[PDB]
């Protein structure tokens, strides 16, 4: 129990944290093994002292500990628990959780824009039509068109574990991927396995490289369904470089929204499987890691035959120098577009901006450097010469097991 | 703790289990509410804790060699003992030495460059006495490893602490670095991180040639003794003039570096000896002369320079000016080294290379601990291998270790 500093050896400046104190959750580390890379380390009774915690640091947080209505709130609670072994939120609650979960997302470089974000309570929503309406609405919303905006819509929590929602995509909009009689993968190789998924389920594939694919929505543990997004609210950009006239000729695009929908948001003990949420792009995700990532569109061999370099040996480092140009090329296109997108300069910069507002303001801002830091030009960012401190504070977004390893039909 | 620790590369999903973790010795600082993993850094031992270190080794070299409870292995665990005993402390066996200094090196988590671990000459400089006798060894050391370019990885070892007031140490964080100089205006010549050991040196009595790349002289201390200066022979210092496949005017930058990377302010660790002085050296990955060295802000910072003489468009980030510089700057190191023959390892090799290494050491020895927040390169991390597996950390001994600097401890005679 000690106030910990962390120091930036780049500038200097040294921050102490205090926050992490206030953690209950766990790391996932010992005092004899850290495990910072690894990506993934109810009842009534366990449910009151988790929902009497967050009561507490909401009533802490505007101000009114201990007020008339923090203790009728406390007793509400309780003796709903007692009756019906769980509980509801308020509206404001419900804001106040969400935006607080991405607040506490260690792993997220965008947390300056934590407390813009629109929320979407859909907890009376009962079936996969539903959801899609819901699901329409948020991508209208948030996508507006280009000027994009924060948003997370909220389905209904669990309550047996057998009446679940989830949304089968792991994003709202993302491409398929096909496997081939050659062996080879058209498309998404990151999305074949829910591709056949939906396949199976009776969508008819167009077999190309960028087809969008269907929502496959699942509501109160029944079968999921199908549903095709119009076309028309799904805004994509197609990739163009501003000095090489060929690039438009590799037929590259992407989707202007990244709307992640698989995760489970945690709030005062209550799990909200199904809350899709978006933002909008860092540059790097899809240039570095969608287009490059060996396992995913792999496409540096193809850019830099075309930039005629030598492929010959590493140490001409040709997969270094096609790496910036298609990223030149994503940040180029979605700026030419008017689509919001941040480069990992300008993103990291407010992050460390960020850290300073949240020791002074909170005393602390957990921080996941082996996510922080981007996937390209690590040092060349501020965030890398920045020590941070990581630990697990509730609400929060957490991992949940794939819908198709548990779901009986 | 179980028994097994599984990790997982998401790029070929290959899982690995490891049990090498139970031999860990010390703490790493974080605990299971926080992690420290991003933290750069999270007197003498008594007869009774030293009995036990020493065990611990012993039986690790013994079992090593495959003489595990042998008769030998017995009376060496009885002369140890004896001579802490009689002595609080012990020596060891040139073999125990050569062993415990290679094992330093393959358990240091940090350490990309591994797959090496096992070719280390190691120079046994115990008999030595004084500074004089430290600067003769430490020349020998840097003329073998340099070998004419051919680089050879080695470590030179001096006596082990005894009461903590007759410390061996190399005053220098490496054994060949560049000068750094404070101007009156504010702005600096030569290397910023070496601006406070160049103070130092200054202070000792050394004339400064005040330029951009001033090789320093050795500031060595023997016996606990105030440290001595003495200048590296010139022929000694390799170095490499960087220039430019391409651009012909990168050569007017006027940039250089030395071939021989030499740490030498860290400590080695061995049974509980402690080696306060262990100079060692390998050969460079680019990324450290042409990422760090070169583009880290708060070192020589030629990025800007760099990017004026390509004509990039420099007013906005989003043009990534940055990044575009960055690389041909490591391609010019890359090359440059290559062509006057001087070993250097470039990151997509050597990344392959330890992804291997580390392979191999699940199934030879049930695990391998590593830094990921160290071993991923600072560029292109995504696109080397090591950024997509799982690491597990851990502190292994025999090790090397961080020590104070030795003018904040140093009572002067
Ligand atoms: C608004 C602009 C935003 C930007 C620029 C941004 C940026 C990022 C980036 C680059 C990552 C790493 C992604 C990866 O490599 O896969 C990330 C992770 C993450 N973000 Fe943000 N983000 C934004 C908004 C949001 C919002 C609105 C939420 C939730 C309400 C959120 C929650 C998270 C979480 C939970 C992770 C970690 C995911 C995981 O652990 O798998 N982010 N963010
Ligand atoms: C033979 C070629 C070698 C290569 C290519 C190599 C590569 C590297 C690199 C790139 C780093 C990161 C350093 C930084 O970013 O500042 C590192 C760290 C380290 N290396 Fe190796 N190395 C080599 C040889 C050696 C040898 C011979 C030893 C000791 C016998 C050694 C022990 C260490 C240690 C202890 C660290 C971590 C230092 C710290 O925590 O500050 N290396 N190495
Ligand atoms: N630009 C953003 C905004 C929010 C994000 C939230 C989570 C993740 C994590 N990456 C992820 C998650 C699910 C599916 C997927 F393909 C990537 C990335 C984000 N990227
Ligand atoms: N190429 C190598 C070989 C061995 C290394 C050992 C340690 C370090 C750590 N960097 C370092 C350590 C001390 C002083 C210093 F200036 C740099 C880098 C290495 N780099
Ligand atoms: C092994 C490692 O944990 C894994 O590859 C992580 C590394 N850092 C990352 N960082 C971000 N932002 N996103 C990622 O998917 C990953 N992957
Ligand atoms: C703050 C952070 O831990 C620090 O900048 C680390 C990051 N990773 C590193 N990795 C290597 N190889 N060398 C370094 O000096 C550092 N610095
Ligand atoms: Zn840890």
């Amino acid at each position: 129990p000690r106030f910990l500093k962390v120091k930036n050896w780049e500038t200097e400046v040294v921050l102490t944290d205090t926050l992490h104190l206030k953690s209950t959750l766990e790391t996932g580390c010992t005092e004899y093994i850290c495990m910072g890379s690894i990506m993934h380390p109810a009842t009534k009774d366990q449910l009151f002292p988790l929902a009497k915690e967050f009561i507490d640091q909401y009533y802490s947080s505007i101000k009114r500990f201990g007020s008339k209505a923090h203790m009728e709130r406390l007793e509400e609670v309780n003796k709903e628990i007692d009756t019906t072994s769980t509980y509801q939120l308020k509206d404001t609650e419900l804001i106040y959780g969400a935006k607080h979960a991405w607040r506490n997302a260690s792993r997220c470089v965008g947390r300056i824009q934590w407390s813009k974000l629109q929320v979407f309570d859909a907890r009376d929503c009962t079936t996969a039509h539903g959801m899609f309406n819901y699901i329409c609405n948020h991508v209208k919303y948030a996508t507006n068109k280009g000027n994009l905006r924060s948003a997370i819509t909220i389905f209904p929590q669990r309550t047996d574990g057998k009446h679940d929602f989830r949304v089968w995509n792991s994003q709202l909009i993302r491409y398929a991927g096909y496997k081939q009689p050659d062996g080879s993968t058209l498309g998404d190789p990151a999305n074949v396995q829910f591709t056949e998924i939906c396949i199976q389920q009776g969508w008819k594939p167009p077999r190309g490289r960028f087809d969008v694919l269907p929502l496959l929505l699942q509501a109160n543990g029944n079968d999921p369904e199908l549903f095709q997004i119009p076309p028309e609210l799904v805004l994509e950009v197609p990739i163009r470089h501003p000095k090489f006239e060929w690039f438009k000729d590799l037929g590259l695009k992407w989707y202007g929204l990244p709307a992640v929908s698989n995760m489970l948001l945690e709030i005062g003990g209550l799990e909200f499987s199904a809350c899709p949420f978006s933002g909008w792009y860092m540059g790097t995700e899809i240039g570095v890691r969608d287009y490059c990532d060996n396992s995913r569109y792999n496409i540096l061999e193809e850019v830099a035959k075309k930039m005629n370099l030598d492929m010959r040996k590493t140490s001409s480092l040709w997969k270094d120098q096609a790496l910036v140009e298609i990223n030149i090329a994503v940040l180029y296109s979605f700026q030419s577009d008017k689509v919001t997108i941040v480069d990992h300069h300008s993103a990291t910069e407010s992050f460390i901006k960020h850290m300073e507002n949240e020791y002074r303001c909170r005393g602390g801002c957990p921080a996941d450097w082996v996510w922080i830091v981007p996937p390209m030009s690590g040092s060349i960012t501020p965030v890398f010469h920045q020590e941070m401190l990581n630990y697990r504070l509730t609400p929060s977004f957490e991992y949940q097991p794939d819908p198709w390893n548990t779901h009986v039909w």
